[PDB]
Formats: C-alpha cells, sequence, structure tokens
C-alpha cells in the first residue's frame, strides 16, 4: 500500500526564492503592502505637477466630446420609465435572435406592435440583469419580469412600430459593434482597419473560459487556433509590437484548471498551449495569457516558465501574461517574470492591469474563512499598486515590453510622465478595452497629441457568447469608485479626478489600513463571536505545512475507548480501517457493554446537579476554550478525518470548522439567554451519525453540555476516533469526565442508553428508521414528574433542485456537481432529484455528464481526489442494488469508470439516473446517485407537490433569475432549507440554521437560535424572537370564546396570539455576495388530543397562534364544546377518529394524567410517517401554567440561503471603494 498522504500535494517544481517571495505576499496584512508601495510610486514634485497638468488636459478632453447615450437618447424620445427601457432592450434581443430580417420586420408590423406580444414571444426577460445594467447602470441579481411584462405592454401600447423599431436598431448596434469589435474574427479584422490606420493596435479576445467539459475545452482551443491563423494572415508580417495579437484565457483550455489538478494542468493544458504559442510563432504576433482568479495566479507561473524555457518557441518575444496590481502579489509577480526574461531571453510581454474579479474575490475569502484577502481593499490602494508595479517595469524595458491597460486618466498622465522623453515602438505601449477607452486614447495616439501607442483589447464572439465579459465591463463601467463612472459623474470635479493616489495613501493617519466596510473573514459575525478559519489549500506554504502535518497523524496509534466517568472501560477490541483502502488501519476502538452503557447513565445522573450548578458562562467558556484546540489542532485532525471517513482535504476543513462553529455559536446563545430558572433536563444520550463524525457529534454534545446536562456521548460504529479525539478536547477545555462520558459501539449501544431510566433527552441524528425506533423506545417511558422525555430527531432527506431556461447551465452544472457528488454524496443535504425545464434539459443533461467525467475518485489522501469512497461495504451493496433496480428498469445511467486502486476499499462511482416521474424513487439513497427528471414550464407548480408528496423536506434549491418564479416556488415547497442560485448543501452555523420537516426532522434547528431551549426544562426567550404578527384566526376563535362565555380562555388565546413568534423574518449576518433569511412559519396540522373543555380551547389558542390546523381526537367526545365556529376557524378544524388516516400530522397536543399521556405517545408513535413532536399536560399544569404547551415547539423554521452574486458581480460592494 502506499504511504499515507506521501504524494499529498507536490508542487510542480521546486519553490525558488523569487517563487516563495509571491507566496509569502498572498494575503500579506494591507498596513503591511502599502509602505513599500508608497515608495515605490514616488515621483518628483515637477513630474507631479506636470502629470496633474496632462491629466487634466486629457479629462477636459474626455468631457469636452461625452455626448449622449443611444440608449438615453431612446429613454428620452419615447419618455420610457427605467423598466420599459429594460423590457424593451429584452424584446429587441429576443427579436434578434430571428435570423432572417424579413420575417423579422413582419412579426414586428403584424403581430408585435399590434398587441399581444406575448402570444408570439424562455422568458423575453432572462437577460434582463445585463440590461438593467446598461439602462440604469445598477445591477439588480434577479429579474422582476412581472414588472417588465408589465412595462412592455405598456410601452408597445403607448408607443407602437416606431419604438419597437429604435430598440431592434440599437441592439443590434450595440451587441454587434460596442460590445464586440465583431461576431467572427473576420469581421473584427475588417473592422479594425480604421483605427490601425490611426496608430492603434489589437489584441483580439475570443471570448471564452471556465470550461465545463473536455468538448468545451477542445471548441476554445480550434476558436483560438482559428483566430490565430486570421490574425495571422492579417498581420502579414507587421510583428508583434505594430501588428495585432491574441489573447487567451487558461480556464478555457481545460475543464479543471485548478492547483489541485496541477499534474493534469501540466500534462493536458500546457502542450495545448505551445501548440497555439507555436503558431503565434510562425505569424509573428502576440500571444497573451490573460489573469483570472487569485487562486490560478500562482499556477499559471508554472505554465509561462516551462513555455519560455522551451527551445522550440525560441526567436519569438510575442509570449504575453497579465499581472493584476489589485493583488498583494503583483510586485513579487513581477520580480520572477522580469527574472525569467533575464534568464530565457525572451522578451516578456507584461499587461499591467488593475484586476476584473474583485468582488468575488471578498466574497470567497469571506466563505473560505482565511486570514486576509489577496486583494486591496481600498480602491486607492490599488492606483497605488499599479504606479508602484509600472516603476518596476519602466525600468526593465530592455528585458520586458510592458503594457499599460488603464482607462483612468490620472493612471495615465502619471505613467506617460514617469517613462519620460525617450521613446520608440517597441518601448512599451498603452492598452484598452475596445468600446471603453477609445474616447480617452484618441487624446494619447498620433503624432498630434501624446504619440504614444494604444492596443485595443477587442472581444469577439456571437451576442450568446458576449454574457460574463460583459456583466464584468458594465460592472466596472458602474461601479462607484471607477474613473469612467466618475468621469460622467457632473458631481465629481476634476481636481477630484487628478488628485494623485500616491499622495493621498501617505498622508492617512493608518497607512493601508484595510477598508472600514469589508470585514475581515475572522470577523464576519462582529462582537457576538469569532469565525472559524480554514485553509488556503491554494498556497505552497500551507501544502507544505499541511503535508508534514498530515504524514504524522497518519503515524499516531488513534484509539478510541469507553470513558466512564470513572475512568476507561474494558471491552471488545477491533481495528479501524480506512474506507479508502482496507489495508491502512487507522487505528483501533474498545465498544461499549450493554452494562457499562446503563452504569454511564447512572454516573451522569449522580453528577448532574455538579455540573448543572457550573454557571452557564462558565459552560460557555469550556465550549470557546474548546473550540480554540479544535482551531489549533485543525491540520492533525483533519489527517484523521480524511482517513476515517473517507473525506477528502476541502471536506475535512469544513467538516473542522463546523465543529468550531458549533461550540463558539452554542457559547454565545448560552451567554445571551441561561439564567437560574432554565434548568436542565439531565443525563442527555446524544447518538450522532458517520457522515459528519466530528461536526455533528461536536455540536449535539456541545448544545447539551452547556445548557447543563450531562451528556453520554455514542459515535457512530464506524467513525469512534475522531469522536474520541473530539472528547479528548472537550475534557481538556474543561469539561469534566462525569459530564462527559463516551461510549464507542453500534446501534446496540445507542438503544441500552435511551432505554435507561434516568435518561432524560435524546438528542438522535441519522436515518429515519433509526429515529422510529428510538420514538418506540421512548413511547414507553415518561420522566420522573410524568412527561415525554424530549427527543430531537433529525433524520435523512430527497432533496430536489428546481432548474428554469433562465439559468446558467455553467452555474447549475457546478452546483449540482457539487451538490450531489461531493462527499459520495454522503451528506444528508446532497442533491438527489435534479428536475430540469424540458426546453434546456439536454444542453444541461450533456454538460453534466462531460463535468462528471472530469472528476477523480480514489483514496482521499491525494489532494487530486474529489470524490471518496462509501463508508462501508453493506453502503456500498445497498447503493448499488439501487442503481442496478433502475438499470433494469430501463432507465439511463452514466458512471464514470473506476481506476484498479479502488479495490481496495469500497467505492461507488458518481452515478446520473434519467427518471421518468419522481414517484420512482422510494427510500433515500444516501451515496453518489444523481436522479434527473423534466418538467414542462406549466407543470411547475405540479412538480413541487410531486416533491412535497415524499414527505420529505430537508434542503431544496432553485436555480432562476425570475422573480415570479422565485416566489412561486418557495412559497409553495415545504423545505426547512432553502438555496437560491447555489448549491444545497450549505449548513453555516447561525448563518444557514440547518434542519428540516416531515420525515426529514423534529427540529428545532441545529445551528439556530431555539435548539438550547429544547435542552432545558423552561426554554429561555432566543435572541431576536418576536413578532409583532397576530394570527386571524387566533383572534377569531378568541371573539368565539368571548361569545360562548369563556373568557378565561379568550384572554388566554388573547396572550398566545402575541406571544407567538409567528412571522418572525430575519437577516442574518454572512458573507457578502448573499443574503441569508430565517423565518418562522406555521408547522401544518396538529393533532390535538383533549380530555376536557378547558384544555381544548387552550390547544386549540396554542395551535392557532402559531398559524396551524387542527386535527381533534374524535374519541374526546368534545364535539359539543366547538359548536357554531367562525367560518374561518372552522376551516382550520377537522375531527379525527382515525388518526393514521388522517396524517401526516405536524406535531401534537396532549391532555392528560400520567398514563393517559403514555398510552397516547404509544398511538402516536404507531401512526405512519414523520415523528411528531408531542406537547403533553395535565389539566391542572394547564390551569397552573400559561405555558404548558410551548409555543416554540409548535411553528416551523425556515432557512434560505440567496446567491446575489449569481447575476456575475455584487451590487452592495459597487458602491464599496
Ligand atoms: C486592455 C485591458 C486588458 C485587461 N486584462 C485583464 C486580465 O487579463 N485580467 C484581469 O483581472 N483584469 C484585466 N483588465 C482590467 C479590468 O478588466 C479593468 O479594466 C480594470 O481593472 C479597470 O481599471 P482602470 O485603470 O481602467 O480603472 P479604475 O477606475 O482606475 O480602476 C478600477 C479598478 O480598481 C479596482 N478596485 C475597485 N474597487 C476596489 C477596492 N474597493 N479595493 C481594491 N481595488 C479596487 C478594480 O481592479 C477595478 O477594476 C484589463 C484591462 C484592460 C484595459
Ligand atoms: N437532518 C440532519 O441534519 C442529518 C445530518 C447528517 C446525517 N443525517 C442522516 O443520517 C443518515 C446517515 O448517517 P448514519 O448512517 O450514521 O445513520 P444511522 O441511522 O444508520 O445511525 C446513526 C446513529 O444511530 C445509532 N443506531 C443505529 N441503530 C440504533 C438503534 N436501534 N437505537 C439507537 N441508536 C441506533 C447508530 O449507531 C449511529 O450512532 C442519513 O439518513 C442522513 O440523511 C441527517
Ligand atoms: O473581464 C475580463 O474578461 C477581463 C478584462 C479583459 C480580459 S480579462
Ligand atoms: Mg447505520
Amino acid at each position: 500500500a502506499p504511504a499515507p498522504f506521501a504524494d499529498f500535494a507536490p508542487p510542480v517544481r521546486p519553490q525558488s526564492t523569487l517563487r516563495r517571495a509571491i507566496t509569502a505576499a498572498y494575503r500579506r496584512p494591507e498596513t503591511e503592502c502599502l509602505p513599500p508601495l508608497v515608495e515605490a510610486a514616488t515621483q518628483s514634485k515637477e513630474i507631479r505637477d506636470a502629470a496633474a497638468s496632462t491629466a487634466r488636459k486629457l479629462i477636459e478632453a474626455l468631457r469636452g466630446k461625452h455626448s449622449g447615450s443611444g440608449v438615453e437618447g431612446l429613454v428620452q424620445e419615447y419618455s420610457l420609465s427605467s423598466q420599459e427601457g429594460v423590457a424593451l432592450m429584452c424584446l429587441a434581443e429576443a427579436l434578434l435572435r430571428i435570423p432572417d430580417t424579413a420575417t423579422r420586420d413582419a412579426l414586428i408590423r403584424d403581430k408585435i406592435a399590434d398587441g399581444n406580444w406575448k402570444s408570439h414571444l424562455r422568458s423575453l426577460f432572462v437577460n434582463a440583469a445585463t440590461w438593467g445594467l446598461v439602462v440604469t447602470g445598477k445591477l439588480t441579481s434577479t429579474v422582476n419580469d412581472r414588472s417588465l411584462a408589465a412595462a412592455l405592454t405598456r410601452l408597445i401600447s403607448r408607443c407602437g412600430e416606431p419604438v419597437i423599431r429604435r430598440g431592434v436598431d440599437m441592439a443590434m448596434r450595440m451587441m454587434g459593434e460596442q460590445f464586440v469589435t465583431g461576431e467572427t474574427i473576420r469581421e473584427a479584422l475588417k473592422r479594425s482597419k480604421e483605427l490601425e490606420e490611426k496608430g492603434f493596435s489589437y489584441s483580439y479576445d475570443m471570448l471564452g473560459e471556465a470550461a465545463t467539459t473536455a468538448a468545451d475545452a477542445e471548441r476554445y482551443y480550434r476558436d483560438y487556433e482559428s483566430a490565430i491563423h486570421a490574425i495571422g494572415k492579417a498581420s502579414a508580417g507587421r510583428g508583434i509590437y505594430e501588428g495585432p495579437g491574441i489573447s487567451i484565457k487558461l480556464s478555457a483550455l481545460h475543464p479543471r484548471y485548478s492547483r489541485a489538478q496541477a499534474a493534469r494542468v501540466m500534462g493536458e493544458l500546457l502542450p495545448r498551449v505551445k501548440a497555439l504559442a507555436l503558431l503565434a510563432k510562425n505569424y509573428d504576433i502576440g500571444l497573451n495569457i490573460d489573469a483570472e482568479e487569485a487562486d490560478r495566479l500562482e499556477l499559471s507561473l508554472d505554465l509561462l516558465e516551462v513555455l519560455c524555457l522551451d527551445g522550440d518557441l525560441s526567436g519569438w518575444n510575442g509570449m504575453g501574461f497579465v499581472v493584476q496590481a489589485y493583488g498583494k502579489r503583483c510586485p513579487f509577480v513581477l520580480d520572477f517574470i522580469i527574472d525569467l526574461a533575464r534568464r530565457s531571453g525572451r522578451r516578456i510581454m507584461v499587461r499591467l492591469v488593475k484586476g476584473a474579479y474583485w468582488d468575488a474575490e471578498i466574497k470567497r475569502a469571506q466563505l473560505d474563512g482565511l486570514a486576509d484577502f489577496p486583494v486591496f481593499t481600498r480602491k486607492i490602494h490599488t492606483d497605488v499598486s499599479y504606479i508602484a508595479c509600472a516603476a518596476k517595469l519602466l525600468a526593465a524595458t530592455d528585458v520586458v515590453f510592458p503594457q499599460f491597460a488603464t482607462h483612468n486618466a490620472q493612471t495615465l498622465a502619471a505613467i506617460y510622465h514617469m517613462a519620460g522623453k525617450d521613446f520608440h515602438v517597441g518601448k512599451y505601449e498603452f492598452q484598452c478595452l475596445h468600446g471603453m477607452g477609445e474616447p480617452l486614447y484618441e487624446e494619447v495616439v498620433g503624432r498630434g497629441k501624446l504619440d504614444r501607442p494604444c492596443r485595443i483589447y477587442a472581444p469577439v464572439g456571437t451576442h450568446e457568447t458576449l454574457l460574463a465579459y460583459l456583466v464584468r465591463r458594465l460592472l466596472e463601467n458602474g461601479a462607484n469608485s471607477s474613473f469612467v463612472h466618475r468621469i460622467n459623474d457632473p458631481k465629481v470635479s476634476i481636481d477630484e479626478l487628478i488628485a494623485d493616489p500616491v499622495e493621498v495613501v501617505r498622508a492617512m493617519p493608518v497607512v493601508g489600513a484595510k477598508h472600514d466596510r469589508i470585514a475581515l473573514p475572522a470577523e464576519l459575525f462582529g462582537d457576538a463571536r469569532t469565525n472559524s478559519a480554514g485553509l488556503d489549500l491554494s498556497n505552497e506554504e500551507t501544502l507544505a505545512s499541511l503535508t508534514e502535518a498530515l504524514r504524522e497523524s497518519a503515524a499516531m496509534k488513534w484509539t478510541a475507548l469507553p470513558q466512564l466517568a470513572t475512568g476507561p472501560a474494558a471491552g471488545e477490541t477491533r481495528t479501524v480501517l480506512n474506507p479508502g483502502d482496507h489495508r491502512d488501519v487507522v487505528g483501533s476502538v474498545t465498544e461499549t457493554s450493554e452494562e457499562d452503557a446503563r452504569r454511564a447513565v447512572r454516573l451522569a445522573a449522580d453528577a448532574a446537579p455538579d455540573w448543572a450548578a457550573v454557571p452557564p458562562s462558565e459552560r460557555a467558556a469550556c465550549l470557546d476554550r474548546a473550540a480554540e484546540l479544535m482551531q489549533a489542532r485543525m491540520p492533525t485532525l483533519l489527517g484523521l478525518i480524511i482517513r476515517e471517513a473517507g473525506k477528502s482535504a476541502l471536506n475535512a476543513i469544513a467538516e473542522v470548522r463546523e465543529a468550531i462553529d458549533f461550540l463558539r455559536y452554542y457559547a454565545e446563545q448560552t451567554r445571551r439567554t441561561l439564567g437560574p430558572g432554565h434548568g436542565p433536563l439531565g443525563p442527555i444520550v446524544c447518538i450522532s451519525p458517520w457522515n459528519f463524525p466530528l461536526a455533528i457529534f461536536t455540536g449535539q454534545i456541545a448544545a447539551a453540555l452547556v445548557a447543563g446536562n450531562p451528556v453520554l456521548a455514542k459515535p457512530a460504529e464506524e467513525t469512534p476516533l475522531i469522536a474520541a479525539e473530539g472528547v479528548r478536547i472537550l475534557r481538556e477545555a474543561g469539561i469534566p469526565a462525569s459530564a462527559l462520558q463516551l461510549l464507542p459501539g453500534d446501534g446496540r449501544v445507542g438503544a441500552a442508553l435511551v432505554a435507561a431510566a434516568e435518561t432524560a433527552g435524546v438528542m438522535f441524528t441519522g436515518s429515519t428508521e433509526v429515529a422510529r425506533l428510538i420514538q418506540a423506545q421512548l413511547a414507553d417511558r415518561l420522566s420522573p414528574a410524568g412527561r415525554p422525555i424530549p427527543l430531537i430527531a433529525e433524520t435523512g432527506g430527497q432533496n430536489a433542485m428546481i432548474v428554469d431556461s433562465s439559468a446558467l447551465a455553467e452555474q447549475v452544472v457546478g452546483d449540482v456537481i457539487t451538490s450531489a457528488f461531493d462527499s459520495a454524496g454522503q451528506r444528508c443535504s446532497a442533491l438527489r432529484v435534479l428536475c430540469l425545464q424540458e426546453d434546456v434539459a439536454d444542453r444541461i443533461l450533456t454538460m453534466l455528464k462531460g463535468a462528471l467525467h472530469e472528476l477523480h475518485i480514489g483514496r482521499t489522501d491525494r489532494l487530486s481526489v474529489d470524490v471518496g469512497p462509501v463508508i462501508t461495504s453493506e453502503a456500498k451493496d445497498n447503493i448499488e442494488k439501487h442503481i442496478e433496480r433502475m438499470r433494469g428498469l430501463g432507465r439511463k445511467v452514466e458512471q464514470i469508470g473506476l481506476a484498479s486502486e479502488t479495490g481496495v476499499g469500497t467505492f461507488v462511482p458518481p452515478t446520473i439516473i434519467e427518471l421518468e416521474k419522481l414517484s420512482d424513487l422510494q427510500r433515500e439513497v444516501f451515496g453518489p446517485v444523481l436522479h434527473v427528471i423534466r418538467y414542462r414550464r406549466d407543470d411547475l407548480d405540479r412538480l413541487v407537490d410531486d416533491v412535497n408528496a415524499t414527505g420529505y423536506g430537508l434542503t431544496f434549491g432553485l436555480h432562476t433569475r425570475l422573480d415570479e418564479t422565485i416566489a412561486h416556488v418557495t412559497s409553495r415547497i415545504k423545505a426547512g432549507n432553502l438555496y437560491i442560485n447555489r448549491n444545497i448543501i450549505g449548513a453555516v452555523v447561525g448563518v444557514q440554521p440547518f434542519g428540516g420537516r416531515g420525515l426529514s426532522g423534529t427540529g428545532p434547528k441545529a445551528g439556530g437560535p431555539l435548539y438550547l431551549g429544547r435542552l432545558v426544562t423552561t426554554a429561555p426567550v432566543p435572541p431576536q424572537h418576536s413578532s409583532v404578527h397576530t394570527d386571524p384566526v387566533l383572534l377569531d376563535f378568541a371573539k368565539w370564546l368571548d361569545g360562548k362565555g369563556a373568557r378565561a380562555e379568550a384572554e388566554a388565546a388573547r396572550n398566545a396570539g402575541s406571544s407567538s413568534a409567528l412571522g418572525l423574518d430575519l437577516e442574518l449576518p454572512g458573507p457578502v455576495g448573499e443574503r441569508n433569511l430565517y423565518t418562522l412559519h406555521a408547522r401544518g396540522r396538529i393533532l390535538l388530543v383533549p380530555a376536557t373543555e378547558s384544555g381544548l380551547y387552550h390547544q386549540l389558542a396554542a395551535a392557532l397562534a402559531t398559524g396551524n390546523s387542527v386535527a381533534i381526537d374524535a374519541a374526546s367526545g368534545l364535539q359539543a364544546s366547538l359548536k357554531n365556529l367562525p367560518q374561518t376557524v372552522g376551516l382550520r378544524v377537522s375531527w379525527s377518529k382515525d388518526w393514521a388516516a388522517d396524517g401526516p400530522f405536524a406535531g401534537a397536543l396532549v391532555e392528560g394524567d400520567a398514563e393517559r399521556i403514555r398510552a397516547v405517545n404509544k398511538a402516536i408513535a404507531a401512526l405512519p410517517g414523520p415523528l411528531l413532536l408531542v406537547q403533553a399536560a395535565s389539566s391542572g399544569e394547564i390551569a397552573r401554567n400559561p405555558d404548558a404547551y410551548c409555543l416554540n415547539w409548535l411553528v416551523e423554521e425556515v432557512s434560505a440561503s440567496i446567491n446575489t452574486a449569481a447575476a456575475g458581480g455584487n451590487a452592495s460592494l459597487m458602491a464599496i471603494g
């Protein structure tokens, strides 16, 4: 067997001194980056004055020829509102999808103008967010398609064919001549002659990036190759400076362009770039490598190095490379490139830009919990960085060819004067973007201006292809901080535009301070708690240190023992094997006898007073100390999780982060809530699943402990070692051994603990079928006070994602691959059923299957592994039996081929199964098996019914740009965690409180504010837990009670209406570019089992105040107590003689003495389907205690996470500069 982690993440090449200086700056604090840049960018007073004078002259010329835009003139002529202008351009876009010009004009004249555009023309408004930027300058992430439809009807009925004609002509010009230089490379070359005669040059961009499949990458390759021929033929020997060149993106040329797949990149991507470069060499044209995301920078340097040292490319100086001045590594990258140019003798063309992905870099660093950003956070810092790096490049013009890409007249003027009076073509150049920079550079190019050349970056492509690049440009043009936006702002003076960023930064009190309004990832939650920290698996220093820590973790002799209050106990011992390779022994577990499990509960009960007496603040301090210990131990914990549970490094990082976040969140919630009157339940049994073997394990135990309960921790039999280490950490943090006992073993140990007389509460996460067995055990039992033993049972899912024809296929496929196959589908949240609108299903399926075949399955101690094993041979057999049954029914089955190395472990290949109906699924299949169904748009409401009809309700995803569809689907779906335009596996503690309904859970949600209150006898009021809304049926019921003379019950009903938090609607703090919402809804239909009239009235008031309907036990004989109900109340009331026929219920309220409660609890447990959260009270308790039935457990929590950056950028951060 290969030694564990012996090949985890070896670098492409040994890191030179220059390469290590780059990596060292990756996330350097901003206050350290700026001082050396300020020093390097300093120019003399005489030059600063001359540059300000040049910049003013350029800006005065720009403002003096600035004319109104074509769209603005169109809006003016026809008095359009903003929505009308957007709707008009969407219509024009759709009309231009009709090729035959005469056919289009016939449709306009005889159909569109005459009225119902709906009857003749995929939503018309799929790209309205883009047109919104064009019309209004603002980015909206989703489209209000009902507003746009109304606006289009209004404008057509008001203005007729003439406005439609003007819109079509405007859109045809912008999409054919402004957003691109041409539709094809031949068209773009024909249009370039005019400005080349004026002294400009060109670099053509065949719009293309982020290949998803091998076929995508092949298509982009032959596009680049065909463009090089056309450009080279046109260049006709003009050479690399006067003649045109090409720009490429490495992400276009391989579907797995990432550091994790570096070996594939060097083996498969590099030869393709070399082949393109050889053709560019033969024509003697430039070939530029564009810069992309920050985690691709250093990888791209390995390709640049090999290409510049390759003798087959010698004699050609056209290789070019972009460096992004908004990045903290920029000057060190330039040092590396300048040295590479010296070593190779290649005069590398270096394009200095600021950078195009700023919003996304802020979001990514926050999501990943990294130390700092890889980009600056103040715009002026990027400006100083640019000028500092320009000074470095201008000192090296013998060795490199600097290309200064900017539309900022202040930046340009500073460099023009920095470069001085000696110039020749080939020394350096400026660059600009087509349709953006020509007004500025027509004041620069030419003997009559500044006599410096400019190369125009010219996008080339069809209307369809122009997508992502266009929104990046329009974001750029619209950002409050952008020069091209400020030049048009009449409130911004020329003196403000020519302000010298170098001197402004120098004069600030704290030079280089982070932006005040952008939180470091550690500070996402402010004073509430410290965010967990992750690890950057693109950082070579991190990979090197992690490799050592992982190897060291694999040499440790991990054990798990029955850790009773009195010390470790003896038992049956066996080895724990790596699921990816059974030859790899990870450790040993000693399992707990049923006798010792019962003994542990008795020890827990004897120790309960001593732990309850530890004040809540000190219990929370133990949790916070445990979190610090797990954070410090993360690399070792990663290694154990990788080998014991079959997790990849990325997934193990997320797992340890979640454990840290649980500890800190429950600690803070404790400090916000728990006081002397919130008494503990007593010994709590925590039974946890194998698949999140540290995070869910820790979360349940931490919550029970901090609420003052001693815990019996029973980890899954598959994953005892990481559980034992978590208990060791909690004990080191100060949790006494009597308060936290570890009982390894199988379900027999869990059952023995559940059944023990002193067990006062059970926290279960696992399969629905096991939860039902525990529900049956507990229905036999009552507390010493005669009440049900509280059970939190968080169970399985049958999770769907709905995708309509407005979604972006590339986004969908990435989120589907992650949601369905991450962790080999062994997430309770994993995507099980993908629902594709019929019109786009074939294209998305083709793309999905292509992405599937790029996944690497194997033992997870290699960074290049995407999908690990399933946990056991029994799990594998159960999953494969499902796949074969489906294959036997003739369903299409797509499967990855598995390498021979997988035979030593238990692997199932990622699988796509195309189904005909959702009813083709019976139970959760906990493996890498995605089911695909198709639907017609008009059947969307029925499809949501079908998703709800499974009885599950855990996670749910929707990909759409259309507000009407978002409103429709999210109001009708019944699931606990919703996700819009993102993956569906998010469970960030305190951000997406996690947990579902129906067959998926009882609640309350883990990682949410109602959780701790379930673990004490009297629940506290959670932070922010209130609602000003009163249920109207409750109000009608209270009036009916008063009319019947039941004055005390009517008062209790009004009080319940006020106390209810139904209607709570909050936004939770989290990362930028996401909205995370938390809401309280009705649970559904509550089963009422009353004994007395007053008890019935109290039960009904509690259920109605929380928005529920009820089914009342007809055997109570209390029908005559509810005569003459208002129709509003009657609609919510039914009577049930056969409870099993009238479900599923969403909870129950029971009145009676102890043996009546026990009898009813058994009858409720026998009902088919979901576990019911039952609350019971005696008649006397209802009389004495207004909170006899707690309203916390009669509402349902819903979490919704919306990716607001999905349209291609972040509107909120556009105002942050
Ligand atoms: C010809 C050409 C080629 C280009 N090629 C690439 C490329 O391959 N890869 C790439 O990533 N970019 C590239 N760019 C740059 C990018 O597309 C933008 O055009 C450029 O960043 C805008 O800078 P500016 O000097 O025109 O305008 P300015 O208004 O002076 O500067 C705007 C820039 O400031 C930065 N910024 C904004 N807010 C903040 C903030 N709060 N904190 C820190 N920085 C901030 C951003 O980089 C933003 O784009 C290219 C640009 C041109 C003209
Ligand atoms: N809703 C959530 O938040 C969530 C999270 C993770 C996993 N899950 C669900 O958990 C399942 C996968 O985890 P698993 O395979 O470890 O679940 P499982 O039901 O097989 O076992 C979970 C735990 O119950 C114990 N157990 C088994 N039989 C028992 C019995 N008769 N009495 C008492 N305890 C018994 C097991 O030993 C284990 O500790 C999946 O169905 C998944 O959907 C849900
Ligand atoms: O948005 C983009 O594509 C960047 C700007 C020009 C090339 S890289
Ligand atoms: Mg099991």
